């Protein structure tokens, strides 16, 4: 599918995003299961929100949930499913579901594709609106299933540093 | 495609529905073309009606068509197209074109998906008008070419028996 | 994907259209990685003004862009993204980037799945509402990366030309 991505152009501040689930999609958590490569429904979420960004996931990265590593897109306006973005990360929401670390980076498009964002640079550039959606939607983003916690943010080279972790644990 | 998805994880009332088309969709009649696993328009039909619910079939079925078994899955909103919906069935439209039996199931999201619907258990539990737009639309539902009549409604158990039938018929 | 997809069914006023994006879709310029097979982001584009109609190409074909030959599909709705519609042109929007030639088909649905386009023969049988706004998208229609010009329009039979061009090409 995606696997002939790489993780970027040049790492980390350049990255490749497969996105799964366009900004303002209904709220329902879905997943790329691996064994049939299908995209299934895990969840019609308890909340009127919609998805705040776009929704997907940088290819040959390997996260600690075993998926790869989760990114939000902000864009002007929903992409189509399916499509790649080039993009540059600003930062990162931190999330622990009961199984571990699940962090949620946030990145803007990269500037070949739109100037737009060029002096985004990090997070706290985008408007408090923005922030706030993607918070309240992520506290919500988990199964019916008895047995996750949102936490904080962590700034642009935090994002980094979580790509670089990412990459370095699918090489592995 | 979507053939390494079972028929469902407990048979009858427990399925996969792989979803083709979501909900509001406008009105337009396709058919996965078996020879080349591509989505083809058959018909922009006559009705300014829209998909009154998500539409696609359960993997590893076969019905008198030579297609697998064709289900709507009632959600909250819209799915992503393409995505599986693990479902409960709840009744079924039966429809006859001039090549035989047609019957359009009607499933809800399984319980482990969402709270809402646990206590729909036949597609009468469900209002009135969706019902209604249901059989409407499938009334419109046919190419244009000379040579479909949508009669009533079976319930759960009906439902169930042709999911058992379409997964005897494949395994055939 | 589409390569078991003919260009037509009876060529060259009888073609097949796989659409990558459909009409409405937001101003965003994407492009198909032969190598991955993968749709990319190549711009947000500054427009205001969304998809005028269904985007996509004919399969085996080839343009002078190493591309399949372009076209738009005119419907009453937004079609399935990756569904092929059955199409009939009726002309054909000129383009040159600084690299070449870059026609832009107009096609109608085929006689067999739509009555409302039957007596369409040429694009000036279309609104002019709808012809502006195509000729004002692809105005827009560029790469921010220093180095697209819209001429003017040709008939059905010189889209007819482009077409069998773009097959004899493929072929070859
Ligand atoms: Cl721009
Ligand atoms: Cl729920
Ligand atoms: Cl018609
Ligand atoms: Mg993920
Ligand atoms: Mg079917
Ligand atoms: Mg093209
Ligand atoms: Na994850
Ligand atoms: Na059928
Ligand atoms: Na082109």
């Amino acid at each position: 599918s995606y696997s002939k991505i790489p993780a970027g152009k040049d790492l980390p501040n350049d990255i490749y995003v497969a996105i799964e689930i366009p900004a303002n999609h209904a709220p329902i958590k879905y997943e790329i299961d691996k064994d049939t490569d299908c995209l299934f429904v895990d969840r019609f979420m308890a909340t009127p929100m919609f998805y705040p960004a776009n929704y997907g996931f940088i290819p040959n990265t390997l996260a600690d949930d075993g998926d790869p590593l989760d990114v939000l897109v902000v864009t002007p306006y929903p992409v189509a499913p399916g499509s790649v973005i080039r993009a540059r990360p600003v930062g990162v929401l931190h999330m622990t579901d009961e199984a571990g670390g699940d962090a949620k980076l946030i990145a803007v498009p990269h500037d070949k594709l739109s100037v737009l964002y060029k002096d985004v640079k990090e997070y706290t550039d985008l408007p408090a609106l923005l922030l706030e959606q993607i918070k309240h939607f992520f506290e919500n983003y988990k199964d019916l299933e008895k047995g996750v916690k949102v936490e904080g943010w962590g700034n642009a080279d935090a994002a980094r540093a979580e790509i670089t972790k990412a990459v370095a644990a699918f090489q592995k």
